């Protein structure tokens, strides 16, 4: 007689959106195995018991006496209780089961990429279920059990250690910001013939990412050929060049140095600047002087150039760096990429201008959000969470309460004013914001932003790649898509109007 000890998998914690709508469920399944040497007994079963499992007979029957010798063989893992229960219903001696676990994900591809799934041991492989797979997990159980020399099962003498559940999580995510965002997200992508895209939402007071979606994306419920490309989480290990969605934070630099004021001018005539073999150049260059807000609205990459070249590297790359722009967010997603925000000693005039135009720079969708969310928040940055926050940490003044609060009155004007970001205007709301797009032929299209401007709730980035059609730049491809998501999220979180 032989004492063996059997493994009890654990029930695997609910995860949750922020209200308690269920997004990852563990579901019970019948894994079946058999004692070989049992099953040698049973021959004239074994037909019954491949047809069962809708094997060819003889395959099977080769499986079983290859294995004559092993006293456990794994038959077929994951059936439903139901088909487990076909199979029981043949009794054939030498098949046992055990009951397992597998996810059931109810929002399936709105929101695969934030939630994650597990592999085939019902243990987190992307996403949430990866991050957080220690607290979802719990921990397996230990069955004592009596065994023979062949390996048939006697009695269940004891349990030596009882299964601990893994424990629920709720995210930080609204389902229902999350589907106006998925949707949105898919319609901008087909308007558009685009390859790609993210849009992240957050709030600014909080630090919660409430949506993160990204196109292509998948059914993580049937999994079977598995596309790596649809299974990217864009938001958290795509990098970009934030190209001029960076232009606030050289003015926040700006206009903290002492030197510059928003009626302050700068020449930006003819559109270009020679700069040693480097030439910088505006797209639209029928432009002299222009105010401060003016380069803004205009995206003059000559006019912050010139800020720069004036206030130094040193402060742009400070404030870039305080945002948190190519650095750690703390998340602890594996696999999430940092990105790059260039640094020197001595910095050369080249590089001062492609930082403060955010050329050369590599950041992520939920960095760029994260950034946009301190300046939205009076420059003060609250830790990014994916998990429902429910007492907030204190937050880091970043940028002062004023040069916030200034920066914030010149996106309102981006976005408003005369010549400016009109597609990106949220109607019954003052929205701020900046658009971008940057030469990755082929194009990346930007807006990050935040609303309602007068006392900001929420922040938002749209990226999305390779528009295919005559309109690429960012405030024609990805300022209405924030709008329209904007609109349902601020409506949806019952955030008053403020255009009054
Ligand atoms: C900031 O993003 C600038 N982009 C760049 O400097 C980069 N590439 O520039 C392009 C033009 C794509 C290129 O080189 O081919 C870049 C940065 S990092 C990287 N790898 N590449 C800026 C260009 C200024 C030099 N682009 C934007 O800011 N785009 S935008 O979304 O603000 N935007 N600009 C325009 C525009 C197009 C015209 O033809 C004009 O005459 C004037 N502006 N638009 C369209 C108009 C929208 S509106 C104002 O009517 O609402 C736009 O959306």
């Amino acid at each position: 007689r032989s004492v063996r000890h059997i493994a009890i998998p654990a029930h695997r914690g609910l995860i949750t959106d922020r209200n308690g709508e269920p997004l990852a469920v563990s579901t019970p399944v019948t894994t079946l195995w058999a004692n070989p040497k049992e099953l040698m007994t049973a021959k004239e079963r074994w037909p019954q018991l491949a047809a069962a499992l809708g094997q060819d007979t003889k395959l099977f029957a080769d499986r079983i006496e290859q294995n004559a010798e092993r006293e456990f063989i794994y038959l077929v893992r994951g059936l439903t209780p139901e088909q487990g229960e076909g199979v029981i219903a043949l009794k054939v001696p030498g098949v046992y089961s055990i009951e397992e676990f597998r996810r059931f994900y109810p929002a399936g591809e709105v929101v695969a990429h934030a939630v994650g799934f597990t592999d085939v041991d019902d243990r987190g492989r992307e996403g949430i279920e990866l991050a957080f797979d220690e607290w979802l997990a719990g921990v397996p159980g230990k069955r004592q059990v009596l065994k023979d020399r062949r390996g048939r099962v006697i009695k269940d003498v004891q349990v030596t250690k009882n299964a601990k559940p893994g424990k629920t999580l709720a995210l930080s995510i609204d389902l229902r910001l999350q589907y106006l965002a998925h949707r949105e997200l898919r319609n901008a992508l087909l308007e558009n013939g685009a390859k790609a895209g993210s849009l992240v939402i957050m709030d600014v007071k909080t630090g919660e990412i409430l949506a993160m979606t990204n196109q292509p994306t998948y059914n993580p419920n049937n999994r079977r050929n598995l596309q790596p490309a649809a299974m990217r989480n864009r938001a958290m290990i795509d990098v970009f060049e934030p190209g001029s969605t960076v232009k606030p934070f050289s003015m926040s630099a700006a206009l903290a140095s002492g030197r510059w004021k928003p009626s302050d001018i700068v020449d930006v005539y003819p559109g270009t600047l020679q700069i040693g073999r480097y030439t910088i150049r505006d797209v639209s260059r029928n432009s002299r002087q222009l105010d401060l807000t003016g380069i803004l609205i205009k995206s003059s990459n000559v006019g912050i150039s010139k800020i720069a070249f004036d206030i130094g590297a040193e402060s742009i790359y400070s404030v870039m760096q305080q945002v948190g722009l190519g650095q750690d967010t703390g998340l602890g997603f594996p696999g999430e990429r940092v990105g790059n925000l260039p640094n020197h000693r001595k910095w050369p005039k080249a590089e001062t201008a492609t930082l403060a135009y955010g050329y050369g720079l590599s950041v992520t969708a939920i960095q760029l959000a994260h950034a946009y969310a301190a300046l939205a928040n009076d420059g003060k940055s609250v830790p990014l969470s994916m998990t429902r926050v429910d007492r907030v940490p204190d937050g880091v003044q970043v940028i002062s309460p004023e040069v916030a609060s200034t920066v914030q009155g010149m996106l309102q004007q981006v976005v408003e004013a005369q010549g400016g970001v009109f597609r990106a205007q949220v109607p019954g709301y003052h929205a701020a914001g900046k658009s971008g797009t940057a030469r990755k032929n082929a194009y990346r299209s930007l807006f990050a932003g935040f609303a309602p401007a007068t006392d900001p709730r929420i922040a938002m980035v749209v990226v999305i790649d390779e528009p295919s059609k005559a309109g690429y730049f960012g405030g024609l491809v990805s300022a209405p898509v924030f709008s329209k998501v904007m609109a349902g999220a601020l409506r949806l979180m019952n955030v008053p109007p403020d255009n009054l």
